[PDB]
């Protein structure tokens, strides 16, 4: 594989169509899904030349750990849909690559099993029924050694995914929510989480500048600027289009991550140049999982690592910090 | 049906081609028809997160009545072209959905019969021959219980609809103007209407900011910012592109509606975020009518209601007022 | 015929391919040819409503004559290429429509014969060899009753027309320059013309704002803002994109015409809304000529007249002056 | 041949596919390769009229020599890939056309042989292993009569060229680096070069404004604003999009060249209008070489010379200096 796009083709060959559609699709007319890619394609980087590149490093420190790349695996529910080893295959590959893995509330293997893989994992929270049960999930994750709580805040309910409706898609009986034997989150819920853990709380799905500022005020340690990969509000602005404004508004008060459409090391470089601390990558990780299980995900991460290093150095950046200081220009495509 | 586009395909199957073209077409090169869609596709919403959604309501108060959605059925002449029950099928479905229905001057069932369906209907006026006859139509509508007069002001004469000319289209002898056994409107005509009724007068087809301001000065209770679905001046700006400027200029002095290209609840949300009080929907209502008569229109309204609620809540809006306070960003497509 | 595009198809059927290409083509990669159309398609008009339209008139006064439309036939050399009656067929149709016809220096019928048709014609000048011979052409045109001298100033030499080169195109021996049995123009040449005639001198092919101002300073009675239909510099800006700036800079000091890509009455309305006094139309006139000779051109002019009236009134303009006061908005297509 | 595009088709016919791909391709998704063309296509020139064109000249003085056109042949490694005479065929044609030829560090014929052709050549440097060996290449080039050192500064290492990876491309054993029997450059390397030669040092691959200013401060005699033909960082801004800003920032302190996508004399004119001293042309020279060897390159240069003269005069420019004073307008395509 020489690009992330090689893996999509390979996943399409192997997966049943309805599963590939669950993975690929967006809500509504898929306008936000397409705009995630359009928005990245319009961004051009202004590289710097003639800088010392004797020890180019792609590492970052985030949420108290060193990561090998400015990248984490995004929360994607029900990974046994894509391969029988599901979340364990992905978490092992992430660990070995030095990349954070986000364990999902709707994981198809229990959070404790995935955390046992090692690799200092993060945990993604959906707000439950009950303040008490939500807080018990958080405490489970913390007791298992998760290092951050990624509170997904863009899902008061699930978006209308027309491919899934047309397909009549539903979970095979062999895939379950392994953390179990939901209610809309508010700012009060965020406070309840923050008060119940010493881990950093990261709010995922922020797009409005004032919501970014309020996240800082609320004691978040990070946010993920995101339209949920075009799967929630159809017509929501891409996160990459809000990122620069959000980074300026928080003015270093929390880590600012982005996701949606990241498909190469060049894309990671664009996100960092716009001010991102790191990115999340969703669909490509699942394509690699579907195509070749753990070794697929390892090869994907390897490929991304090489593309990130290549892009950084071509742009004159010996560190991710330097990449954040790059300027950009909007083009037409 | 899971999108409004399912119904277009179904209407194309059933209708004779020349009738489908009368419905679908625009004037000239159809540049304004296409731009109505392009303009909406370029608008992205910036959703808000973590707000209380315990009683999300899509209701609005407009022209003295509660409506179930920020939406009304647009005036479309000669609805028996599309189904034998024509206007009665549509008005019944609108009533049952709690959506205003606009009865047309060129309705193929008499205004009194349609008003008898109930549902507190509006009446669309074309200026006649004669100040006296125009005012008699208005008085008929008012006597029948219509609640607003939608004065169409963008038709000094009909636009050049090339599909209809190429087809040699004409009304089947079984479709007539049931209100009967036209001259260009001016501001004087508006005053004559305003002086002759206590109902709100809504001027439909306003695009210039100064015409919006003058509409307020003239005592209009509303305007519909509109290029007549691309059927009048070919090259007229889409209403959605003028809406924000117009809303700022009237500064609450009348209700500001918009139409042209509204094809989903997401589109309704975009219109409200740009400052619209409500939208009109034209062609999609007729597709549903053609496809399945009254029950078709009911299903369409049901679908739109669900899409509006879904979009609002995903955007953090518990009310239409809150949706009006959303910000937007123009993208490229 | 219900659009100008019907006539192009009809001309393509009848003309030999190499002649159709001489007519259709542009220079270089035809980037300026395409941009003439793109530029018009991006312009949207903001129509006005509810104005008195009791005597809508499309007439203008220009260069001391009433014209029936804000339009003239552009100078197109060698019109016998397209029909055996050539320039006489076109000039007769123009006369009967009340539209100015521009007689070309490279006309395939002598200027005196064409002027004898009547209709108060204009004369287009190319600068010759010789100040003396150039001035003799001007005096011929004036003696024959031409009413303006359209000095083409964008042809120091002919552009590189790759269709013609690829075709090995050349004039059939039956088509000649009937005014005869060239050197680049300068501002000195303009002065020599201005000093030798009392007719208005109109400089055709101006695109720079400072050249428009200098044209006024030089005593021009008009300019034609033009990239020569994309046939001269490939990559020259479309005239329609310079028009508004030029109109503001001359501030009523001369008539400001535009050409390139005008294909409907809606396009004429856009040009006037951007500040044009009138337009020239080139290729469409030749399509009508090729398709049906004099009666073809009559039908074209009839069609354009109806489209101009239709567009004006739909836009709330009772006169061309009012159309010049319309505002516009740039869109995306 | 009547356009540069005729030669691409001819090169595609003759070259083995993997060689054509080595020539045509870019890095990554080829976004920067495509953007080089898009960026030029968006630029329109505002031509001037009625200026004296009695002795239009396309000549410039650069780096102490007269050149016949504001153009040089770009450094392209391994030209024996394309024709058996390789660099000698191209250098001879360049000499005869009065165009500078850039001899490459990775030339497939030795720099001394190519310099012996005559035509006052330039030499392109890649930084070696060793300050000492790099400086020996420079001294060789100077001893052989090269007139400028084009220090390529955008290649700390080679970009990821996916066509080449997919093809498993490698140099045929009959093509070698004839200057031999690499380490990343820094500003210190530039200083080492500047101190070791009296020739002008030209830094090729600058895109950031501050790097342009620093190049002047460092004693460069020129820069080439360039993204390396889309072959280095994928997502690097096109040079043509940075050019105007860079020209203003250096304010005459060094020559400012540009490359990437120049495919006609019209494109050369656009580059000059944006402030370029001259352009480099890469791929088209190799297409002509592949198609017809030395005589191919001669015909290409002949064609470009005619297109440059044609464009200049159509734009009212008697000299390249005048072309630099032309204004431009960005369009949509
Ligand atoms: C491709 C995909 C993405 C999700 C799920 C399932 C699938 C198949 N997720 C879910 O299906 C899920 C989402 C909401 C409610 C219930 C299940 C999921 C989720 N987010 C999140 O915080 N919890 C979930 O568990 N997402 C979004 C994901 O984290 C991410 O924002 C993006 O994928 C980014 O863009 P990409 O790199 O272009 O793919
Ligand atoms: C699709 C359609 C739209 C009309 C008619 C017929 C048809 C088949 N109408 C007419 O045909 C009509 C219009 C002018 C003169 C005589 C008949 C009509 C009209 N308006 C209005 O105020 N009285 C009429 O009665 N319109 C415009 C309509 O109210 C509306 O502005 C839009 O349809 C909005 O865009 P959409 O949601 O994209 O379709
Ligand atoms: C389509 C066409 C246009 C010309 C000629 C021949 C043909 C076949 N003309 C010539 O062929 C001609 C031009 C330069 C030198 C010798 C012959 C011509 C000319 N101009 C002008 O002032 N004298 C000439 O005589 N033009 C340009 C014309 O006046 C006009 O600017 C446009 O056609 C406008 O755009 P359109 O409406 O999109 O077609
Ligand atoms: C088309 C092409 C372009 C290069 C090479 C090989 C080929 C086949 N060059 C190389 O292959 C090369 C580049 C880096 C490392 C080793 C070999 C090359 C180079 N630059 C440079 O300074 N030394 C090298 O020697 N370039 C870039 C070239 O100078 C130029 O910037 C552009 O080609 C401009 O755009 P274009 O007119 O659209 O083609
Ligand atoms: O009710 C839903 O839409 C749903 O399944 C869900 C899942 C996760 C979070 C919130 C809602
Ligand atoms: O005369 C017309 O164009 C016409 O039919 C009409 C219809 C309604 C309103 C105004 C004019
Ligand atoms: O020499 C030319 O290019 C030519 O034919 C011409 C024609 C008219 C005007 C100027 C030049
Ligand atoms: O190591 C490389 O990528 C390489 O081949 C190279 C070639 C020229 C300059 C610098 C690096
Ligand atoms: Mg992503
Ligand atoms: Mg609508
Ligand atoms: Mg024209
Ligand atoms: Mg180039």
């Amino acid at each position: 594989y020489v690009s992330l796009a090689d893996l999509e083709r390979a996943a399409r060959d192997v997966l049943p169509g309805e599963i590939f559609d669950f993975l690929a699709g967006g809500s509504g007319t898929e306008a936000s899904l397409v705009a995630n890619r359009t928005a990245l394609e319009r961004v051009f980087v202004i590289p710097r030349m003639l800088r010392d590149l004797t020890d180019v490093t792609t590492e970052i420190d985030i949420f108290g750990r060193r990561a090998a790349l400015p990248m984490a695996v995004a929360p994607v529910a029900y990974q046994r849909l894509f391969h029988p080893e599901g979340e364990l295959a992905v978490a092992r590959a992430a660990r070995d690559a030095g990349v954070p893995y986000t364990i999902c509330t709707l994981s198809s293997v229990s959070l404790e099993e995935i955390a046992a893989v090692g690799g200092r994992p993060w945990f993604q929270l959906f707000w439950l029924r009950d303040e008490k049960r939500s807080l018990d999930l958080v405490r489970r994750a913390e007791d298992a050694g998760c290092e951050a709580i990624v509170f997904t805040v863009d899902v008061p309910w699930m978006g209308r995914r027309l491919r899934d409706m047309r397909n009549g898609f539903a979970l095979p009986e062999w895939v379950t929510a392994a953390n179990f034997d939901f209610a809309p989150a508010t700012w009060e819920s965020v406070e309840a989480v923050r008060a119940h853990t010493d881990l950093p709380v990261v709010l995922k799905g922020i797009l409005a500048v004032e919501d970014a500022r309020r996240a800082v005020d609320a004691g978040a340690g990070g946010i993920v600027v995101s339209n949920h990969g075009g799967r929630q509000l159809d017509g929501a602005v891409p996160g990459i289009e809000m990122l620069g404004e959000i980074v300026a508004a928080v003015s270093g008060g929390c880590e600012v991550l982005v996701d949606g459409g990241i498909r190469s090391g060049g894309d990671v470089l664009k996100a960092t140049a716009l001010g991102a601390s790191a990115v999340l990558v969703g669909r490509p990780v699942m394509w690699a999982l579907a195509a070749a299980g753990q070794d697929g995900v390892r090869q994907l991460l390897e490929l991304l690592a090489e593309e990130v290093r290549d892009a950084m150095g071509l742009a004159g950046c010996e560190s991710v910090g330097a990449a954040r200081r790059l300027n950009t220009k909007l083009g037409v495509v």
